[PDB]
């Protein structure tokens, strides 16, 4: 059914039109805090900001601001934190957010450098013996091991709250092969990656929401959460073809602006959901 709706859109070549309808219908809510002068250097892209109502608030006695949004999908009973790739001055805030929100997993969908340009700070240690200390938020981050596969890498990170000496294991799920232009021709690798994140337990309700990011935290990040939520809805509903991907994306856009950044990303999400539903 959705597979037939996909074919109809492909035949009529109307992906651009449907995507623009989503942009026109998208929620608009204030982003006052993100736009305060003191937060100028906490935002990677001036045109991508968290809404006030859903932004993640830092708990320590400093500026509470981070460019991060809580997406809470009520029917699917799943939550995500979507955030930008951290800046050199916000890596401490990023790990403070992971700690305070009790996240177990971080999903990274970009490379630190892409097409020769820097899209994200090097916010985790590449070498076991060169741990990272975030003196502003009093956290220590250590690479314990990594499992490098051909299209993604899973890292075992140890995050220590230097104030309490408590430690936690954070799983770093890094999709390293998103193409330089456009979307993956096939959703096979992306779905395998999603299933690996699921199997880890990082998306379960037992701990805090997974933290998902790309460079701006809206395009690739939006594809990941949209596909995941739509697949959940298809398992839950009596008539799984009743899942309206466009409605689900508009619901998610109540929580963060600009989720899905191109018509190709929209088509890719449809294709991922169609293929993943088959399993
Ligand atoms: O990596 C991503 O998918 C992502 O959300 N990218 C985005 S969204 C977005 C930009 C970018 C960028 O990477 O330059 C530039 C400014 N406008 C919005
Ligand atoms: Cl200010
Ligand atoms: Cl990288
Ligand atoms: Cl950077
Ligand atoms: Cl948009």
């Amino acid at each position: 059914e959705m597979e037939k709706e996909f074919e109809q859109i492909d035949k009529s070549g109307s992906w651009a039109a449907i995507y623009q309808d989503i942009r026109h219908e998208a929620s608009d809510f204030p982003c006052r805090v993100a736009k305060l002068p003191k937060n100028k250097n906490r935002n990677r892209y001036r045109d991508v900001s968290p809404f006030d109502h859903s932004r993640i608030k830092l708990h320590q006695e400093d500026n509470d601001y981070i460019n991060a949004s809580l997406i809470k999908m009520e029917e699917a009973q799943r939550s995500y934190i979507l955030t930008q790739g951290p800046l050199p001055n916000t890596c401490g805030h990023f790990w403070e957010m992971v700690w305070e929100q009790k996240s177990r997993g971080v999903v990274m969908l970009n490379r630190v450098m892409e097409k020769g340009s820097l899209k994200c700070a090097q916010y985790w240690p590449q070498k076991e013996e060169k741990e990272m200390i975030f003196e502003d938020t009093n956290l220590k981050l250590t690479l314990i091991s990594e499992d490098i596969k051909s299209y993604y890498t899973v890292r075992q990170l140890e995050l220590e709250n230097l104030t309490t000496q408590e430690t936690r294991e954070i799983l770093h799920f890094h999709y390293t092969t998103w193409p330089d232009f456009g979307v993956p021709e096939s959703p096979a690798s992306f779905l395998n990656f999603l299933f690996k994140v699921r199997e880890s337990g990082s998306l379960s309700g037992e701990h805090g929401p997974v933290v998902v990011h790309c460079s701006a935290g809206i395009g690739r990040s939006g594809t990941f959460c949209l596909a995941d939520t739509c697949l959940l809805l298809m398992d839950k509903r009596k008539d799984p073809s009743s899942v309206d991907i466009k409605k689900v994306l508009l619901e998610m856009r109540k929580f963060r602006m600009g989720l899905i950044q191109t018509a190709d990303q929209l088509r890719f999400s449809y294709l991922a959901v169609i293929e993943g539903a088959k399993f």
